[PDB]
């Protein structure tokens, strides 16, 4: 799909067969989730953003469907006010910015 | 052009008579620039990301060069350990997303 940024470009996911909205962003290394129950194990960490550092869950090898596409890496569950797509799992799913 | 997202998708912007490295944020809203002294009116503002809300200066109409591309929009200047273009100006220059 080709998605124009006149809105915020959400999308919905599926992890851990639930389905949730997205955002595909491409200024986020990392994946980062809203606080839910993942299966299997997690490790502390810490991330920024603008704002601050936060805590979160860090899960890996997570696989995550995104718009149809497969994608199988870490996912950080966390306080955040949307779930954001980072640039670890948008590289997988072949994700590129044209202009 | 088209950009990887294998690395973080920072490019050569052009503010205020100066050129800056800046991030393409398809997650973020607004455009936010390193503190730096624009001239003109400006309005205060909050805006919030992952750890939280930075105060900023809205800066109105502010010519903007994106890798060559011409665009003039809102811009925030604060406390960012980072340039970030945001979709307000993405938009502009035509940008999409593609996988
Ligand atoms: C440092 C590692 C890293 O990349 N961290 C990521 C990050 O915060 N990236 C931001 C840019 C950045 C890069 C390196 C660095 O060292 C510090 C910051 C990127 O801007 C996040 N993108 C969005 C995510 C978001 C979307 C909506 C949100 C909150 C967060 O609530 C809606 C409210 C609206 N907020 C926004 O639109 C903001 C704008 C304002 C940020 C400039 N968007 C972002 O922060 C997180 C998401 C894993």
């Amino acid at each position: 799909p080709q998605i124009t940024l006149w809105k915020r470009p959400l999308v919905t996911i599926r992890i851990g067969g639930q389905l949730k909205e997205a955002l595909l962003d491409t200024g986020a290394d990392d994946t980062v989730i809203e606080e839910m129950n993942l299966p299997g194990k997690w490790k502390p960490k810490m991330i920024g953003g603008i704002g601050g550092f936060i805590k979160v869950r860090q899960y890996d090898q997570i696989p995550v469907e995104i718009a149809g596409h497969k994608a199988i890496g870490t996912v950080l569950v966390g306080p955040t006010p949307v779930n954001i797509i980072g640039r670890n799992l948008l590289t997988q799913i072949g994700a590129t910015l044209n202009f």
